[PDB]
């Protein structure tokens, strides 16, 4: 399913276009204006690796998960991903090792060489 759709006409926003994070908007957002580089940026998601083995969701807690974009606060592909994002969208991003984890991984919960599954909902962005 949602990751393989994701694979199938999946849209590569890296630059080096190296299929590294490659993107589907399920819903639909508002406004023209994407998040520029240090706005302060407020998603639910839900992820999860392709091994299927773990997933882990924002609502696992009780409040919107919290980064500032371009930061270094989040894995490589989300900074690329969430930067192309509008207020309200939705998106599915598909995502290979190295814009997530790499080689090394985050053991236990990363292991090496993992690709990455994400639902992500943009709620609100802010400047700083
Ligand atoms: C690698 O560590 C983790 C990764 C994710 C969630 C974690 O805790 C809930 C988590 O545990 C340690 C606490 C880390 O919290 C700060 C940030 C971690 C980096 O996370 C990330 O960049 C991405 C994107 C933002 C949400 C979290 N996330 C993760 O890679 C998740 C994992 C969790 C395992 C299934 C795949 C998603």
């Amino acid at each position: 399913g949602a990751p393989a759709t994701v694979t199938e006409q999946g849209e590569d926003i890296t630059s080096k276009k190296d299929r590294g994070v490659l993107k589907i908007v399920k819903r639909v957002g508002n406004g023209e204006e994407t998040p520029m580089i240090g706005d302060k940026v407020y998603v639910h998601y839900k992820g999860k690796l392709s091994n299927g083995k773990k997933f882990d969701s924002s609502h696992d807690r009780n409040e919107p998960f919290v980064f500032s974009l371009g930061k270094g606060q989040v894995i490589k592909a989300w900074d690329i991903g969430v930067a192309t994002m509008k207020k309200g969208e939705i998106a599915h991003l598909l995502i290979k090792p190295e814009y997530a984890y790499g080689s090394a991984g985050s053991l236990p919960k990363i292991p090496s060489n993992a690709t990455l599954f994400f639902e992500i909902e943009l709620l609100d962005f802010k400047g700083e």
